[PDB]
DNA sequence: GGGTTGGCCGAGCG
């Protein structure tokens, strides 16, 4: 039936995106209860349920055998009424960057529900949220927030002074009660979930509940720095919950503290005081692993040595991971780490970063090349592992021609 | 503030 099912729930979304344009919350409350209350809406739900690997939770039960899917939507067809949210699977997902990162795991109709009410406060958070707010939309990718960042903090479109600042709290440590006051839902089954524990308390409110909600908290901050009237002075650029917010002092930034330890406060947030710094560019502020500064009057959004860092991290993992492997084996593995640590910034100031990164790759793989045989020359080494394929030679890899993609050929659209 | 290439000293024993 997806040839259609997709079609209607979008045409109800326009609708109630048209509804949220004009004043009418009594459209959008009526859309929102018509949309869940469809079928189409309900096999969207499971759909958006099972194709997110659904395994063991407390209330136990499966994906498969193809009418749990049909019957699983007749069954909430009548559920929303005595519709109870059971706890969640408090279980890990062991990560190897150095934790084990908790994830707590709901029941497959709760999360039918929550792929419900998630395309029903879909369009209403789109035309809530900021006109400069990136974290976590439709259409927005990181890359955006700093294309956002060059247009405010261009030749003198700010003034040098720009606060970095973080927000406090673990979990959505937002107060329940605001949660209820203002938030297009039916406050029945939000008030249900967030009495429910409802996301295991080790959250960090970037399960895909859990953004719409955050992205809706923190929308009032742009038109709330509305207030300083000034020309370039205060913009606020946020990814979801990263924000730098500019200005022309250290004490109209000061009013800009103010301002958003108020509007944070009315929730259950804070900015901290360890994390939230002003910081005059020119000396630089790292957003999303891109570090901005000036250098005499150019903006020279470069990736910042934080991101430079974790990436050797994850080349040294591999190679000392694939430390007696095939070479075809460590091109395979190798090749994807480069070529997305390529495309994430293939368009700012990042091509001498990536010939250092080159540089830094090519040593790792001449220690590959020549620990792996331990009494041969080193010519031997050389041409056994480095082939010629164009004006270069140490070019790593075999064979047609299989080799390794430089992270300094990728091209930087501007 | 985008492009392109370099790196390799040999030998014996285990
Ligand atoms: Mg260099
Ligand atoms: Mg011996
Ligand atoms: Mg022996």
């Amino acid at each position: 039936d997806w040839a259609k099912a997709n079609r209607e729930v979008k045409r109800l979304q326009v609708r109630i995106a048209k509804a949220v344009k004009e004043g009418r919350w009594g459209k959008v409350k009526a859309l929102q209860w018509l949309l869940t209350h469809s079928f189409y809406g309900k096999a969207l739900a499971v759909k958006r349920v099972t194709d997110n690997s659904g395994s063991k939770t407390p209330g136990v039960d499966g994906i498969t055998w193809s009418t749990q899917e049909q019957k699983a939507q007749a069954i909430k067809s009548l559920r929303r009424r005595g519709y109870k949210p059971q706890p969640l699977r408090r279980v890990y997902i062991p990560k190897a960057s150095g934790k084990q990162r908790p994830l707590g795991i709901p029941t497959t109709k709760d999360r039918a529900m929550q792929a419900l009410y998630a395309l029903a406060l879909e369009p209403v958070a789109e035309t809530t949220a900021d006109r400069n707010s990136y974290g976590f939309r439709q259409g927005r990718c990181t890359a955006d927030a700093a294309g956002q960042c060059f247009t405010v903090l261009g030749r003198s479109d700010c003034a040098k002074y720009i606060l970095d600042a973080d927000i406090t709290g673990c979990f959505d440590n937002i107060s329940h009660e605001w949660l209820l006051d203002n938030i297009p839902l039916d406050k029945e089954v939000l008030r249900k979930w967030l009495k429910s524990g409802f996301v295991w308390k080790q959250q960090l409110f970037p399960g895909v509940i859990s953004p719409m909600l955050a992205n809706m908290t923190l929308d009032g901050m742009e038109e709330l720095l509305k207030k300083h009237l000034r020309k370039q002075k205060v913009n606020l650029i946020r990814y979801a919950d990263d924000f730098v917010v500019t200005g022309e002092s250290k004490e109209t930034l000061e009013k800009v503290t103010t301002v958003i330890q108020e509007f944070l406060k009315e929730r259950g947030l804070t900015l901290s005081e360890e994390k939230t710094k002003v910081v005059h560019i020119e000396e630089g502020f790292d957003f999303l692993g891109w570090n901005i500064r000036k250098y005499g009057e150019k903006l020279l959004i470069k990736p910042a040595k934080k991101n430079i860092k974790a990436f050797h991290k994850k080349i040294r993992d591999a190679l000392k991971e694939l430390r007696t492997a095939t070479q075809e084996a460590v091109i395979d593995t190798l090749n994807p780490i480069i070529k997305g640590w390529a495309n994430y910034h293939r368009n700012q100031v990042s091509k001498r970063i990536f010939n250092r990164a080159d540089d830094n790759i090519w040593h790792k793989l001449w220690r590959w090349a020549k620990r792996r045989h331990p009494n041969k020359p080193a010519r031997w080494t050389k041409n056994k592992y480095f082939i010629k394929i164009g004006n270069r030679h140490w070019v790593f890899g075999t064979w047609r021609s299989r080799y390794l993609i430089k992270a300094g050929d990728t091209r930087i659209q501007r």
